[PDB]
């Protein structure tokens, strides 16, 4: 019988961009192994559900989910999404494993059902934090983020590793997911003589500041994280963008056992950027335990990828016992224009 596999993703709402990644990515994976033979011999039959990044929604998708007889969850993306809806599915005999939330909350509850192909905010926030104390030590930095427990998560661990590197933020504030006028925060910091902006938050967010520090006047540089991984930044910051930092793992389309993999997605008529390929890992990952455990119970699949090491998109996975993978860290892109002519995030 086939192997139920859920994708949960925000596939519209703002952040549908990443959604796109992540259900892409996992549905290719799902039609290669198939095409391989399956999971044991058993073809995956993939489920969709949309969570719109809104933790409500994702814990309707979640009870969906379990009612269909899903197996494993390749998601979600945002954190507040993942981790209430990873009760769920711990509660009902579901493996999750999630290729872009980053809280260390996921993996630090001691749930036997967590996993990610993607790393976390602890560790991405030592390399942002040391990188501002490195290049911009005399900086006036102001810490923004959008009161989510990610967007303020990640910056309050590049704020403990500045501090401890020597930088001293100005002002520390936080704002609204939804709200889009900056103005006032953006005047704040002008008068402050801000010239570093460090926004943990998502890529809308992030946009709307970009734009509206430009043409307020604020020459600052805005430096983040993984949140702002997409074209859609750059479509709603324009050529204000170019210059931006931000941290996020190795880029998997770069790498050369990827290249046929990467033509393939752009022959289907997707760019299969950021989060695409960790998407497609999460599916290889399940697959490869599951052979490994002689099983496809979600409970014998979670210890097998506790033991094991699996081939991916990523390189060679394997996991810790609190389910964060053991796989290369964060590094910091700058905002440029890339050989197709369009401004993206390239590795400094
Ligand atoms: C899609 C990603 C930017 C999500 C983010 N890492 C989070 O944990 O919420």
């Amino acid at each position: 019988m086939d192997v139920v596999i859920a994708v949960g993703a925000p596939l519209t709402g703002p952040n549908a961009a990443f959604g796109a990644q992540i259900q892409k990515g996992a549905e290719q994976a799902a039609k290669d192994i198939n095409a391989a033979g399956g999971i044991n011999g058993e073809q995956i039959k993939i489920v969709l559900g949309d969570d719109v990044s809104d933790p409500k929604q994702g814990i309707s998708v979640a009870n969906k989910f379990v009612a269909d007889g899903v197996k494993f969850v390749v998601g979600h993306a945002n954190s507040g999404v993942s981790i209430p809806a990873s009760e769920v599915y711990a509660e009902n005999g579901i493996l999750e494993i999630t290729p872009a939330a980053t809280n260390p909350v996921f993996t630090e509850r001691g749930l036997w059902n967590t996993f990610r192909t993607c790393g976390r905010d602890d560790q991405q926030g030592g390399i942002a934090g040391k990188y501002l104390a490195d290049h911009f030590k005399d900086a006036k930095v102001a810490i923004i983020h959008d009161k989510t427990p990610y967007g303020q998560g990640l910056a309050d661990e590049t704020k403990k590793a500045a501090n401890a590197a020597g930088v001293t933020e100005v002002m520390y504030e936080g704002v609204n997911v939804g709200d889009k006028d900056f103005s006032a925060l953006i005047s704040k910091m002008k008068e402050a003589g801000v010239s570093i902006i460090y926004w943990g938050g998502l890529h809308t967010e992030a946009g709307l500041i970009i734009r509206q520090a430009a043409d307020q006047g604020l020459k600052a540089k805005l430096v983040s994280g993984d949140g702002i991984v997409s074209n859609e930044l750059a479509s709603i910051a324009g050529d204000a963008v170019e210059g931006t930092l931000n941290t996020f793992g190795p880029d998997p389309t770069l790498r050369p056992e990827n290249k046929e993999l990467v033509e393939k997605f752009k022959a289907a008529g997707f760019n299969p950027e950021a989060y695409t390929l960790y998407s497609y890992a999460a599916m290889q990952a399940i697959a490869g335990a599951a052979k490994a455990a002689g099983s496809v119970e979600p409970e014998k699949v979670a210890e097998a990828l506790k033991k094991g090491s699996f081939p991916t998109a990523l390189g060679e996975i394997s996991f810790d016992e609190k389910g964060d993978p053991k796989l290369p860290g964060y590094v910091m892109y700058e905002w440029k224009k890339g050989p197709d002519g369009k401004f993206t995030y390239i590795q400094q």
